[PDB]
């Protein structure tokens, strides 16, 4: 009578709740999607052994067109889990499920779990200051998405930071770089020619959030464009003017160049 | 000998994440704080329970005056590990306690949890929609606070929800609910007069997100702003223009007007 949405936190099997595990393990069914978003720091074996429970993974058509003839049924007579990276309902069409779940007569709730939305203070970065976040997508054919442009400057407008995330093919397991997420945006700001990212902006990434050994750096675009931040996934920021606090920690903490302590504040 | 900020959680022990608990479980010693943030659902007692190891707990004075005199001694030949509730680095000045630990030639990690901040999404409304965030603070003698109100503007202004983190004076076992909050803001908007919060407003209160049955709540303030939420902690939203969905789950899930379903574009 009971569907649990669990969140797997952000990176390997270890970063589920301690509350998330227990409740999977009572579970009759286990179901898990890998679309929105992969554990790259961990595998479906290593999850499955640390629940002890089969996990059924489930496509992005079996959720978003068939959750209530694939998981709401078996929910009605027994207790069932649906886990997913990070924390549930993050990614925008999770919660909806939610109400798939009432009108079947069914019970769910919610165990959190951390999400990149949170760990990004790992940056130093105040969490207030960001505002709209946005994902860079890959363009195709006769396609070319900007939208994501025009949240930074609004953002940054406003003293905002910008959390950007990065386009990504679960299956192909295509992960697209920090690297190219801002060779994208120099190419966008090229035409919309607003002033918005360039050589000489400041931006952080971070990657493998979530693991004992993030990569978190930050620096001009021109400094860091070519540099190897490692394997993914990346998480793109471009922060908005910093609280001289910020800017201490990206200098002394992510290898931040001097510079920002005069210019970016 | 290293340092480890490590996140607790929503709202018991069990959020804490399998990777903090077990590495929690193997440091020398245990330090936390609870004043950034009230777990509604545990006692130190259960904490160190869980753990198996004595917490000294710190004030906020211990922290942000002798944390380098307190904890990082005992990091330069010592696992060390520094508990906060929700997730260490949000809405809190805790990293800046990196620095410091960097500066004392410390080494120090950060387990995340889940924390407020991403745990909004159980509200049904799009976590990306969210803009700058702000900090309801208890009003000082004659210096009353307003830039909360100013935030919700802005952000109203481009269609993105604001969240608003209340108030908490742990050592006087003060917790600010939604409904002082949502008071505050009347009053505000009877200096300002800028539109922004009246008693047509619809808001969204989520309280005690993290244990199983957390209160989510949308409506107008006047219906609101006198009723009963539960025990803190609690948050207030003020969602700006919302999609079809997420009036959908408001409604069906927050018990809000049937008459929000009607988006006005
Ligand atoms: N479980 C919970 N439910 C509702 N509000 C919560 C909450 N936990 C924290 N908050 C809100 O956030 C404030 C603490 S601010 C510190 C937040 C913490 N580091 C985190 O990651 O969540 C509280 O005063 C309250 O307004
Ligand atoms: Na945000």
């Amino acid at each position: 009578m009971v569907l649990y949405f669990i969140g797997l936190g952000l990176y390997d099997e270890r970063d589920i709740t301690v509350k998330g595990l227990e409740i999977a393990k009572k579970c009759d069914y286990v179901f898990a999607e890998f679309y929105t978003s992969l554990m790259a720091g961990t595998t479906l074996g290593r999850i499955q052994k640390l629940i002890g429970k089969e996990i059924r993974v489930l496509s992005r058509e079996d959720v978003e067109l068939n959750f209530e003839n694939i998981v709401l049924p078996l929910a009605k007579e027994n207790d069932v889990a649906f886990l997913t990276p990070g924390d549930p309902l993050v990614a925008t069409t999770h919660a909806e499920l939610r109400i798939r779940a009432k009108r079947a007569g069914v019970e769910s709730y919610v165990i959190h779990a951390p999400s990149i939305y949170s760990a990004v203070g790992i940056t130093g970065l105040h969490i207030y200051k960001f505002g709209k976040s946005a994902t860079v997508a890959y363009p195709e054919g006769n396609w070319f998405p900007t939208s994501y442009y025009d949240v930074i400057k609004e953002n940054a407008e406003r003293g905002l930071h910008t959390l950007l995330f990065l386009d990504i093919k679960a299956e192909k397991r295509m992960y697209m770089t920090a690297n190219e997420a801002m060779e994208m945006l120099l190419k966008v700001e090229d035409m919309k020619k607003g002033g918005v990212f360039t050589d000489d902006t400041l931006v952080v990434v971070l990657a493998r959030a979530g693991s004992l050994n993030p990569t978190i750096r930050a620096g001009y675009v021109k400094d860091l464009i070519r540099e190897d931040f490692g394997d993914p996934p990346h998480i793109l920021i471009v922060p908005g003017k910093l609280h001289i606090v910020e800017a201490e920690y990206l200098v002394e903490i992510a290898g931040a160049p001097r510079e920002i302590l005069r210019v970016n504040v």
